[PDB]
């Protein structure tokens, strides 16, 4: 069973807003809502691959972000240690830069179902903010 390492962002605006994309159909989680991310490479922290993937996935800079939280996550035929990193500053303006749906979601419309399984504490957590 493989073992990754996984950072994502929760791209938080003033308007109690997430920026939210889509999962591909033939992706691990397929259809499910997502914070972008993705894995932590060799030779790069977790501080680092959050910035990187987001620069990928949706074309901002992350700055002055904080450890939302850590967990660890065990589905059917791979283990996951999720970092959720809290971005509520960044530069440039969040799109899918990957070919992907993405769009701002409200932080209480969130509904956990819509997000892998693992997400289902940290949507609880954001919400109590
Ligand atoms: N990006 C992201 N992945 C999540 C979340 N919740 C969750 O369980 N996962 C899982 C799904 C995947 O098994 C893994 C994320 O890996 P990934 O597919 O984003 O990795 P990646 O973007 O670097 O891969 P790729 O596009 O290069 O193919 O973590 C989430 O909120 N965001
Ligand atoms: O681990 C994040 C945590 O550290 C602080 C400083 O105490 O922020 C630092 O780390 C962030 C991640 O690299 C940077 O974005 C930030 O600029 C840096 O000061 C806390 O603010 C944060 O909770
Ligand atoms: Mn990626
Ligand atoms: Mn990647
Ligand atoms: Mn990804």
């Amino acid at each position: 069973m493989k073992k990754l390492q996984i950072a994502v962002g929760i791209i938080r605006n003033e308007n109690n807003e997430i920026f939210i994309t889509r999962r591909a159909a033939d992706a691990h989680m397929a259809n499910k809502l997502e914070f972008p991310g993705g894995k932590i490479e060799m030779g790069e922290t977790p501080e680092q691959a959050v910035v990187r993937e987001l620069q990928e996935e949706v074309g901002i800079t992350p700055q002055h972000f904080s450890l939302f939280e850590k967990l660890e996550y065990e589905f059917p035929d791979r283990h996951i240690t999720l970092w959720f990193w809290l971005v509520e500053r960044w530069e440039g303006e969040p799109w899918g830069k990957e070919g992907q749906p993405g769009e701002w979601m409200s932080l209480v419309g969130l509904n956990a179902d819509d997000f892998p399984p693992a997400n289902e504490p940290v949507i609880a957590k954001l919400k109590r903010l």
